[PDB]
């Protein structure tokens, strides 16, 4: 099923989600949701948050042609090192994008969807992702790093883009 997928200026966003107690089919239904939302709206990323469901869960897949789905349950960083930044985007903050400021290396443990813990070094375009999404299990978006008056416009843009989208 695809989600709908909360925006700015919804509150919603701001939640700090509750880890996974339990990795069962109710779970593995949310994973796949994610996913199917995800591919469905054109995002390499999706957590958990964005589609109202407060838990530790983020979806990724950078893949060309989806054979390899990257699902992280109850997300711990290790460790993180470097700095980069490119010109980031989120489906929640519709059509806008901004230079973060990310570490440009970063170990993490974590679950997959069968309750398996697995640890993850990770660089590039992978190493951005994957902080962009666990900000999102604290309520953090990408325009909080930037400036006031960067973050007005952002916030601009975006209601108009909605303006339309409940169209009529
Ligand atoms: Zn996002």
């Amino acid at each position: 099923s695809v989600l709908q997928v909360l925006h700015i200026p919804d509150e919603r966003l701001r939640k700090v989600a509750k880890p996974v107690e339990e990795v069962n089919a109710e779970i593995q239904r949310i994973v796949d949701d994610m996913f199917e939302t995800m591919y469905a709206e054109e995002g390499i990323g999706l957590a958990a948050t964005q589609v109202d469901i407060h838990q530790r869960i983020i979806v990724i897949d950078v893949s060309e042609n989806r054979d390899e789905r990257l699902v992280l349950i109850n997300p711990e960083l290790l460790e993180k090192s470097g700095e980069t930044g490119i010109e980031e985007g989120c489906l929640s903050i519709p059509e806008q994008r901004a230079l973060v400021p990310r570490a440009e290396k970063v170990k993490i443990r974590a679950l997959d969807r069968d309750g398996k813990p697995f640890e993850l070094e990770a660089d590039g375009l992978l190493a951005i992702c994957i902080q962009h999404e666990m900000d999102h299990l604290v309520g953090k978006l990408f325009m909080d790093y930037l400036s006031p008056l960067k973050q007005q416009r952002i916030r601009q843009k975006v209601e108009k883009l909605d303006r339309l989208k409940a169209r009529a």
